[PDB]
This record gives C-alpha cells, sequence and structure tokens, in this order.
C-alpha cells in the first residue's frame, strides 16, 4: 500500500527535525512525535496554496509519495486518519493520546470547504477563537485543553508572550504516552545504578532489569546495539539504540538518517536471543516552539505575512503565529544490554513501521 510511502515520509521528516532540534537542544533529553507533527502540518497543508503549499509539500516529503473536494493529497489525509485511529485507541495498560488543533482568529472567516474537510479528515482539529480582544483568555483555554488531553503532564504549552491581539493562527500539537512492558520487569529487581552521562559525570537512576528473550541487533562495526522491546498491549514497540562507547552517541547522531536506521534495523540483522536488559525508568516531558525549526526546513512562508493559506480563509492577513509541540512519554514496570550512558530511542507502530516518538535519553 501507499502507507509505506507515508511511513517513509514520516521517517525522513523525523530525521530532518532531529537534525534541527539537536542544534539547540544539546546535552539534554529530546522527545518528540514526528507523526503527530506531520499530521498537524498536513491539516494546514490541506488549506495552503501557492508558494506556501509548495514549500510544505517538499519539506514534508509529500512530493515523493477531477480534483478531489479536499485536494490532490486526499489519499494522504485518509491514510493519516486511519493510522491515528489505530494507535490512539485505548487498551488495557495502553494509553496514547494525541491533541491536535489549529486555533484561528474569529475575524478570519473559515471557508466552508476547509471546515468540511477538517471535520471529515481531522475531526475536531479546528477552532475559532477571539484572539483580537481575548488573547490571554484564549491562551489559558488552549493550555487547559492541552493539559487535560495530556493527563496533566503538558502544562503552559503556550507561554505568556506567545499570543497577542495580532495572532491569527496557532498550531497546537501534543502527544501523551503511558505504557507498560510486555515482560513486566521484576519489582524486587529494579535498583538504583549510576548513569554515566560522560566518563566524568554520573547521576543515579532507577534501572529496570529484565532477563528474557529479545530481538537485538549487535553491530560492532557501527559500535552499537539496538534492542526491540515490545509493549504489553497495543501494536507499538520501543527500539533502543545504545552506543557501545560511553560517549559514542555524538558519532551516531552525526550519521543517523532514515537510510542508515533502515540498514541498522534490518530484520536480517535482528537476532532473537536471551538478553540481560538494564533500562532507566523513563518519564520524559519536552515542549518545543517549532516555528524556527520548520522555517529552517524550508517552510518559511507559513510563518511570515506572505503565507498563502487561501484554502483556509479568504481573509487578508493570515499566518501561523506559533507552532508548538508537547510530548510526554512514561514507561513503568545472556548478552548484556546496559543502557547506562546516553542513547537514542524510538517508539514505532509495528504494523506499519511508522515512527511515533523519537528521542534522546541524555540524563536522568
Ligand atoms: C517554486 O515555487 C513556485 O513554483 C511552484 C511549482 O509550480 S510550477 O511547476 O508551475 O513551476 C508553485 O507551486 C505550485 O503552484 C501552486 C499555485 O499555483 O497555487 C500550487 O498549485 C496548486 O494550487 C493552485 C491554486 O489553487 S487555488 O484553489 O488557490 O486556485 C492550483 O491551480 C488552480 O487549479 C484550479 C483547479 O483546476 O481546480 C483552477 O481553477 C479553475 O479551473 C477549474 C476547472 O478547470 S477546467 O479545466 O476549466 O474545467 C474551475 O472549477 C475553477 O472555477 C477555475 N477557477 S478560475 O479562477 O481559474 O476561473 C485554477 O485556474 C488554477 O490556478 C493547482 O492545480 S493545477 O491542476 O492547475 O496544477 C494546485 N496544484 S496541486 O495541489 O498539485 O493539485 C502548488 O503549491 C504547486 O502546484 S504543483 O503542481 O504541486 O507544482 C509555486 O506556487 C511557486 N511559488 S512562487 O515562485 O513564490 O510563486
Amino acid at each position: 500500500f501507499r502507507m509505506g510511502s507515508i511511513s517513509a515520509a514520516n521517517a525522513e521528516f523525523c530525521f530532518d527535525v532531529f537534525n534541527e532540534l539537536k542544534v539547540q537542544h544539546t546535552n539534554e533529553n529530546i522527545l518528540y512525535s514526528p507523526l503527530s507533527i506531520i499530521v498537524a502540518l498536513a491539516m494546514v497543508y490541506m488549506g495552503a496554496r501557492g508558494n506556501t503549499e509548495y514549500q510544505m509539500e517538499k519539506a514534508l516529503h509529500f512530493d515523493s509519495i477531477q480534483k478531489p473536494k479536499c485536494g490532490k493529497s486526499v489519499n494522504i489525509h485518509l491514510l493519516f486518519k486511519e493510522l491515528l485511529s489505530d494507535i490512539t485507541a485505548s487498551k488495557a495498560n495502553y494509553s496514547l493520546r494525541i491533541a491536535n488543533r489549529l486555533y484561528a482568529e474569529k475575524s478570519r472567516p473559515i471557508l466552508p470547504i476547509y471546515l468540511k474537510c477538517v471535520k471529515k479528515l481531522y475531526r475536531a482539529g479546528l477552532e475559532t477563537v477571539n484572539f483580537k480582544t481575548a488573547s490571554d483568555q484564549a491562551r489559558q483555554l488552549i493550555n487547559s485543553w492541552v493539559e487535560k488531553q495530556t493527563e496533566g503532564q503538558i502544562k503552559d504549552l503556550l507561554v505568556s508572550s506567545s499570543t497577542d491581539l495580532d495572532t491569527t493562527l496557532v498550531l497546537v500539537n501534543a502527544i501523551y504516552f503511558k505504557g507498560m512492558w510486555k515482560t513486566a520487569f521484576n519489582a524486587e529487581d529494579t535498583r538504583e545504578m549510576p548513569f554515566h552521562v560522560t566518563k566524568e559525570e554520573s547521576k543515579p537512576v532507577q534501572m529496570m532489569c529484565m532477563n528474557n528473550s529479545f530481538n537485538v541487533a549487535t553491530l560492532p562495526a557501527e559500535k552499537m546495539k539496538i534492542l526491540e522491546l515490545p509493549f504489553a498491549s497495543g501494536d507499538l514497540s520501543m527500539l533502543v539504540l545504545l552506543p557501545d562507547e560511553v560517549s559514542g552517541l555524538e558519532r551516531i547522531e552525526k550519521t543517523i538518517n532514515f537510510e542508515k536506521l533502515t540498514e541498522w534495523t534490518n530484520p536480517n540483522t535482528m537476532e532473537k536471543r536471551r538478553v540481560k536488559v538494564y533500562l532507566p525508568q523513563m518519564k520524559i516531558e519536552e515542549k518545543y516552539n517549532l516555528t524556527s525549526v520548520l522555517m529552517a526546513l524550508g517552510m518559511t512562508d507559513l510563518f511570515i505575512p506572505s503565507a498563502n493559506l487561501t484554502g483556509i480563509s479568504s481573509a487578508e492577513s493570515l499566518k501561523i503565529s506559533q507552532a508548538v509541540h508537547g510530548a510526554f512519554m512514561e514507561l513503568s514496570e545472556l548478552e548484556q544490554f546496559r543502557a547506562d550512558h546516553p542513547f537514542l530511542f524510538l517508539i514505532k507502530h509495528n504494523p506499519t513501521n511508522t515512527i511515533v516518538y523519537f528521542g534522546r535519553y541524555w540524563s536522568p
């Protein structure tokens, strides 16, 4: 299916974003959802025209994957909708929530066709609010909604300086994940161990310990191991990319991209074997203003007054004032796999190999 094209675009976009994010987010944890971001932008893209549309099409890698009422990319919006409904369905011991919303200044009338397309393809994804004379109340309402959707974890996503009387569009995107390990780690076996941030800096961390059969890629020439950890319920799994050397992370961050990740995680390289796993208990929250990042990736017009969103509104002045992303991830409970120094990780949707979260664990 073309779903593989959308999965590949998401991964290519994921590493485009990582390349920008790590410039400004050095020596700290990173956590974001390329999937929820690309879906948020796809919803905007549906209403973009001219150069703004062209820039988004290239930056989102849609150009590599009788006009329909919701545009030529209607098949892409449909695939995103079907994918999101799969992974956000709540199960026992599985909670993944995505909050995705474009807020529009009420004096910019929304074209009926765009409202219809959003209702069918991105339901509840568009709201009109009075930024002009109630921008601070609108901000608190938006932040409350994000806080509610993320089970209290993503607070104050839109900071006080971010909205004013001139705000016309705000793109808000948040993702929440709380999962449980398929092999429930022994409660009487998790213990406090040193996490070696560098060879010189150590911080204590609560380490989950598991001795079980896992798929693992052992790649000496790449100086890494990659462990697959299934979740208890749902169709998601975590991959952990552990550098062999204590500070081997930078070398891997310099070279990783979609093609390399595919080579390193090739099912032919994966072997099912008994592994003694030490993994830090992970509870990571990160918030990003993605405006600069997305402009640097080539979507400049979307965030300045020459934005062309005339598929959203006919109004004279429209642009995205802020694109903000909040991500929360929590996990709770032979060859060695001792993740006690900085590493990369991702959460993927197994049926489609789509990357849902990508991140760096730098320090407890
Ligand atoms: C580097 O960037 C620069 O170049 C790129 C690349 O373009 S290039 O290869 O030509 O060099 C530019 O990006 C491309 O162009 C964009 C753009 O021109 O807006 C954009 O194209 C998409 O949006 C166009 C505008 O849509 S609209 O709704 O805002 O009007 C659209 O063109 C229009 O299509 C409609 C249509 O067919 O529905 C036309 O409407 C008219 O025809 C209908 C019936 O047709 S019929 O044959 O007579 O029966 C009527 O129902 C309708 O009433 C009627 N309206 S009327 O006012 O004209 O009378 C309309 O005339 C067209 O202008 C594009 O559709 S297309 O089929 O004509 O190509 C649409 N392309 S799509 O999304 O791919 O399907 C895109 O961003 C991009 O298009 S591309 O093909 O992907 O490359 C970029 O703008 C430019 N930037 S710049 O340098 O800064 O300027």
